[PDB]
């Protein structure tokens, strides 16, 4: 039995031995030039080849071999479309990446293999992909459901996914009528992505949508500390946690590794004020499918 919409998935269609070969359609600087680090928001062509579904993700393959000769291993990439996509046909797939780029140990720059083949391709390039991957983060089935949704970053492309579903489409079987809260933290204004189209979400479903974002580096609470994501979340502690205690609400969190700690020290204090071991109340969750968590 899944709380979760599972029924009829579609996972290793294709894979790494026997990749599907799309094309780029497009590839977007998504981030400003102030952004530490440059994000991209790319679209390949699938030709409904690839029936995923929000929340999963492709791996990609990129261009070449690795030190021995052998082609690279795969890198997995939440989709940031959802299932009909950017076009609204179901034929193309969206990605949002960042380049990555470091120095190793003698002081040399060292550029990620997949993440710079990916953000250096240009409309018509073709590219490997494989899945679709993933059972994780998959929607909620129920259409009343609260989900609250905490990304950092990339983090954001499942529920960019998530959210075009539930306010920029028509579906037969499908109406959200519950209550979807996004939370995004960036390190600057330069590094928010996709503000603009959850700032018309909001608009078209004021009553359905709430949004909240934390700029690190440009804003503070009170006390003077960094605006970090869980540094946003403690000022609705109370609201969140309360609706923490409610079976229709679903916690999904995506980003970079470290998030989860932050926010789990938030936590335990607002358990343990209660009587609650979060430890454990955070196993139970897990166990009802109500608390999803995908960091890397
Ligand atoms: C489920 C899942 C979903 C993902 N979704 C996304 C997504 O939507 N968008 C996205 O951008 N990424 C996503 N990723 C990450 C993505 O898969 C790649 O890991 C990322 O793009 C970097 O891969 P690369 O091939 O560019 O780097 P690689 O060439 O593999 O290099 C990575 C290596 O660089 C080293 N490294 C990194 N930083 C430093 C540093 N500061 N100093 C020294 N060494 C360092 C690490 O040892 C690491 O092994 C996801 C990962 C997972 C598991």
């Amino acid at each position: 039995h899944s709380k979760k919409m599972e029924e009829g998935i579609t996972v290793n269609k294709f894979k790494p031995k026997t990749p599907y070969v799309g094309r780029c359609l497009l590839n977007t600087k998504i981030t400003g030039d102030d952004a530490p680090g440059e994000t991209w928001h790319m679209v390949f062509s699938h030709e409904g080849e690839i029936p995923y579904r929000e929340g999963q993700s492709v791996g990609v393959i990129p261009d070449g071999e690795d030190k021995n000769g052998k082609p690279h291993k795969l890198r997995l990439y939440s989709i940031a479309s959802s299932a009909l996509g950017d076009f609204g046909d179901a034929k193309s797939v969206s990605l949002c990446v960042k380049r990555l780029i470091y120095t190793n140990d003698a002081g040399e720059t060292i550029k990620g293999v997949c993440s710079n083949f990916l953000c250096d391709l240009k409309p018509g390039a073709e590219v490997k992909l494989t899945g679709p991957v993933g059972k994780e983060m998959l929607m909620p089935k129920d259409p009343n459901a609260t989900i609250i949704m905490l990304g950092t970053g990339t983090g954001i492309a499942p529920f960019r996914s998530f959210l075009w579903k539930m306010f920029f489409e028509k579906h037969d079987d499908y109406k959200f009528n519950g209550l979807a809260w996004l939370f995004l933290g960036v390190p600057t204004s330069s590094s928010l992505l996709y503000k603009e189209e959850f700032e018309k979400m909001k608009e078209k479903a004021p009553d359905n949508f709430r949004l909240d974002f934390a700029v690190s580096r440009e804003q503070t609470n009170e006390k003077g500390e960094k605006m970090y994501i869980q540094t946003r979340m403690a000022q609705y502690a109370v609201e969140l946690w309360e609706m923490l205690k409610k079976d229709n609400t679903y916690f999904y969190m995506c980003g970079l590794k470290g998030m989860e700690k932050g926010i789990d020290d938030i936590m335990v204090s607002l358990a343990a004020a209660e009587g609650i071991d979060w430890i454990e109340y955070k196993r139970q969750l897990k166990k009802a499918e109500q608390w999803n968590v995908q960091v890397y």
